């Protein structure tokens, strides 16, 4: 299926590469008002929107940095960047936790294919593939040596049509446990 | 299959984003001993085998200098940066073509998919779905809006066991077309 390849290459391609150095970019942040948690936190919208800009998605989730770039040779690219940014959740006008945040980007490719007639991939579909996605990432990584205690998946559906919803409250959720 | 998938995730979550902007990004190197092509060239090697530095796979093959920067937000990323590598390709020792020149990072996501028994990917499929993966990417850029002349696709399979084979030689040929 569509999305078990694009879980595997998600890991294989960027996590399995910037899980090993990430906590380590996170202490360095810390040490050159509140740590910065230790994992990466990828937003796993059912719905497979992405949006590029985190706080037009809820209010509630503020940039505060950058983390320090990472940077590899990777495939003829020498110095191949990875940046990551740093958010703070507020509640109720509170800072109420701080954390390497972004969306998973091979959601947004199932959302595309679902909308282009030659990728062979119905609108209906996407559901059942994020849904995919998320269970073959969260069993890839179970199991992967990149992740120790480096990486969080949030998963989540926005109400059916509708009903209340906050983006900051579902990331807070995982962050207090 | 795996590999459809892989290559419209490529063309949607890589290439429609960096193509747009390459044109511009070569003009202005060139502006500030021979032009740089005015394309990205994309080895695809159909035996999955993506070394990190491209020097080390044909000594011809020379890093030359980094492309500037595109940097923009990506689902949080605020400005993930884009980066990429312009190459001299010798011929006996004289300078014949110097291009933006990078690997297909899906092959090696297929490569390792091949090894790890959890992803269900066997050893003897890798052959057939790098055949996919180059068939189905050249079948999207064909009809896709941001490659106007921008992109060349480099196909090639080493070969059977034993022979000689030069990688500068195959980038070469596309080079003079
Ligand atoms: O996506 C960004 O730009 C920020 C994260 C990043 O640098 C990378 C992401 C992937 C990737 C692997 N598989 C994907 C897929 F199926 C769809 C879209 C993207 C990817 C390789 S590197
Ligand atoms: O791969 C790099 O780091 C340099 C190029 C780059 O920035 C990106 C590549 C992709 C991507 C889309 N689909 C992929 C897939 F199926 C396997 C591996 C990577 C990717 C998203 S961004």
């Amino acid at each position: 299926n569509v999305a078990h390849g694009l879980a595997w290459s998600y890991y294989i391609g960027y996590l399995r590469l910037i899980l090993p150095e990430l906590q380590a970019r996170i202490r360095t942040y810390n040490q050159h008002r509140g740590a910065v948690s230790q994992r990466l936190y990828i937003l796993l919208p059912l719905d497979c929107g992405v949006p590029d800009n985190l706080s037009m998605a809820d209010p509630n989730i503020r940039f505060l940095d950058k983390l320090p770039q990472q940077t590899g040779d990777r495939a003829g690219i020498k110095d191949r960047v990875y940046s990551n940014s740093i958010y703070e959740l507020l509640e109720n006008g509170q800072r109420a936790g701080t954390c390497v945040l972004e969306y998973a980007t091979p959601l947004q490719t199932l959302f595309a294919m679902s909308q282009y007639s030659q990728a062979g991939f119905s609108r209906e579909d996407r559901l059942e593939q994020a849904k995919l996605f998320c269970r073959t990432l969260e069993d890839i990584l179970a199991d992967a040596p990149e992740s120790q205690n480096n990486c969080r998946l949030i998963a989540y559906q926005e109400p059916a049509d509708d009903s209340s919803f906050s983006l900051s409250q579902e990331v807070l959720r995982h962050l207090r446990q």
